[PDB]
């Protein structure tokens, strides 16, 4: 059940991050929806393609794109009203990074217990939405500008792999991977490691 | 037969748009061919990947890439001679948007009657070539800069789905989806909605 | 055995090119690793997706990503020490272009003897890593800025196809395709064709 919850958490968090980016770039409602939608679902779609899972879950399981839409719309309405309140793009991205590094590693592990597949596909699941967000926004992505960003995704997917290898129950393994990924991002941002 | 015709119309229209972009960015013959080729075939390739259709039709069915090549070459020669005549990049893109939103939704519908799959894959088929064109050109894509652009693709794929759901013959369903997509773009551009 | 060697040559060469790009853009160790890793393995991953080969070889065959990592790390250490020695990004890219145009055409040919599939997938394998490198770096890719770049990849994959069609042994066919691709790039760069 933790797996199902993490999919929704990551979709909402990445939708908020993509919608925030759109608002900061001056876009209006429909363009904000496009960037939130793409950021929220891109990581899962890329991950499914790499694992040969077609059609991708994000394009068939109705609650996922509906959630991406509604979270992006809520973000637009929020900042259309409250134009001068802070825009935590990086914290929204970091929560999504933990939710998808853990859930993305879990999906890769179900295909094969190859550590390279699990760690790299999990990390691609985690950063993929934000990479799409940043490329569509015509700027250098966070995976290059933030020194510890992509490696923290790699670490979070690796701790999922290790926990699963050590027979840790899937719910616990997802939670621990999420926690380490998010804590490492919080430390990077709050301690000015980047 | 409308399906087969729309594939050629969209390939030519998107090749012209990518070749025009290349000419406006100062590229020469071979670079113009690369951008026209990529714009014309990218949407179909991405769509095939999302539906698990490999190898993609655009890389096996000879008339499609030959058409992409010849339309891109014709565009280069035209503007090499007539340097000062108008460059209708957006109208070429809009005709392709209608041809591929309709044909791309048709392909997705043949895989499954899931409305989310049909609408989103159809829209990705429609905008994908231009997104590739704009990313390769190092600028923000039309799906973000034009407020009604991506939503009009979504609308056109949705009207295909509705028409097919209502048992409208495939030729008519493709034509109506094409028409609505193109008319909505014409209205957006001519009435300064964006 | 030439096929296996070319995979390592192209991975090392593209890793060096992506790591050099990262160093020139001011990134530190971990960001240099991310760009080298992505450049070295991206072409193979895209090529596998187009041919329906999942999971991609670069994410399961341990020596490939290990080689990408080690070559990127060696490049960072080299230029961290020797900051003022030349940075042959384009020569590293050109060696990879020949190694992957040949090996990528070979992989496509094993799926089908369709000349369009072999030539275009082979060329996408050859340029894909550098296109990813350039998009992540927020600039126009070499396939658009260098007039003879993408066409030379197309030529190299085509000479592989012709040699294989003429029953030339695979080792020789790979070597000849590699040679023509690399020689054509050397001529383009040394004779100021671009
Ligand atoms: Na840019
Ligand atoms: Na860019």
């Amino acid at each position: 059940i933790v797996f199902d919850i993490f999919n929704y958490i990551g979709i909402v968090a990445f939708a908020i991050s993509g919608a925030i980016k759109a608002v900061k770039k001056g876009m209006d409602l429909l363009g904000v929806l496009v960037l939130g939608f793409s950021t929220a679902l891109g990581g899962g779609i890329i991950s499914n393609l790499l694992l040969g899972k077609t059609p991708p879950t994000n394009l068939i399981y109705y609650p996922y794109p509906i959630t991406a839409f509604l979270a992006s719309l809520a973000t637009f309405v929020f900042y259309r009203i409250f134009t001068n309140v802070g825009k935590p793009l990086l914290y929204a991205d970091a929560i999504g990074l933990g939710a998808f590094a853990s859930s993305g590693a879990s999906l890769a592990y179900s295909v094969s217990n190859n550590v390279i597949l699990v760690v790299i596909v999990g990390a691609i699941t985690a950063v993929g939405g934000g990479v799409i967000r940043d490329i569509l926004s015509n700027e250098v992505p966070l995976i290059l500008t933030r020194e510890f960003y992509a490696t923290t995704a790699v670490i979070g997917s690796f701790v999922y792999f290790i926990a699963s290898d050590l027979s840790v129950p899937e719910d616990v393994a997802l939670i621990v991977s999420f926690l380490i990924t998010l804590i490492l991002r919080i430390l990077a941002m709050e301690l000015k490691w980047e």
